[PDB]
């Protein structure tokens, strides 16, 4: 099932990295954003996410991929009621593929049939990791994007642009993508003062209306650690290669 600290090797190699800004919105990395209207599965478009993202990179083609099957198939995940991200990732592999977001389109709550014959030929993976909870911008300069779990609150939907840090949650409650890093140099308003702010680019589930263009920002530091709001205690990532 592989592990980080070996398959790191095969692409970090060991230059160490520039610590500030990577995004993968810029390296033909990152797929639209989608809407998960009203149903409770993130878990589903974020593992699905994560490899329509690794597909764009790794063998550079474009593809929607149907989060619906999933939903109706994926039986160690409990469909629009929730699920876990490794869950779906074991389950993808047992389905062996997932169907073309078009042959198999998504229908929120609507109540659908698990029919693996709805189309032809299929999008699978070969294997998935998890990420410990450090080396991150290490994985997504060198790997890619990741499926992540988050602590979520009320003030968090009213997200609309810049830097959030504000109140988190009690545990985890919602699965999204790790995109990237970043940083702008912001001067605190009171000393005024060259104050470099470092945050992490994230991708949902709600639609392009939602956040920055659909995307949403989060506070962190240089080293990468302070994990707001519990960010990627689960956190793995799919692999084709
Ligand atoms: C990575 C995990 C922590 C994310 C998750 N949180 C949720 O809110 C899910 O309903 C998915 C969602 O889109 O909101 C979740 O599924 N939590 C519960 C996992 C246990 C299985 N879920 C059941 N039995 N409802």
């Amino acid at each position: 099932q592989m592990n980080y600290e070996e398959v790191i090797k095969k692409y970090k190699g060991n230059e160490n990295f520039d610590h500030a800004a990577y995004d993968w919105r810029l390296h033909s990395g990152v797929t639209p954003v989608k809407d998960q209207k009203n149903c409770g599965s993130c878990w589903a478009f974020s593992s699905i996410g994560s490899v329509e993202s690794q597909y764009a990179i790794r063998k550079n083609k474009l593809i929607t991929l149907s989060e619906q099957e999933l939903v109706d198939c994926s039986f160690k995940n409990y469909g629009c009621n929730g699920g876990l991200i490794n869950n779906a990732f074991e389950d993808m592999i047992e389905l062996g593929g997932i169907c073309t977001d078009d042959d198999y389109p998504y229908v929120s709550d609507a109540p659908n049939l698990c029919n693996i014959d709805r189309c032809t030929e299929k999008y699978g993976i070969k294997n998935y990791l998890s990420v410990p909870d450090n080396k991150l911008k290490e994985a997504l300069r060198f790997l890619g994007p990741i499926s992540i779990s988050v602590a979520v609150s009320d003030d968090f939907a009213f997200y609309k642009e810049g830097i959030f840090d504000g109140e988190c949650g009690d545990q985890l409650n919602h699965a999204v993508m790790l995109v990237g890093f970043g940083m702008k140099e912001i001067v605190n308003p009171l000393t005024k003062k060259g104050e470099k702010h470092y945050y992490y680019i994230i991708k949902n589930s709600w639609g392009q209306q939602w956040g920055e263009r659909g995307f949403i920002n989060i506070e962190t530091d240089e080293s990468g650690l302070m994990r707001k709001c519990g960010l990627g205690t689960d956190a793995f990532i799919p692999l084709i290669e």
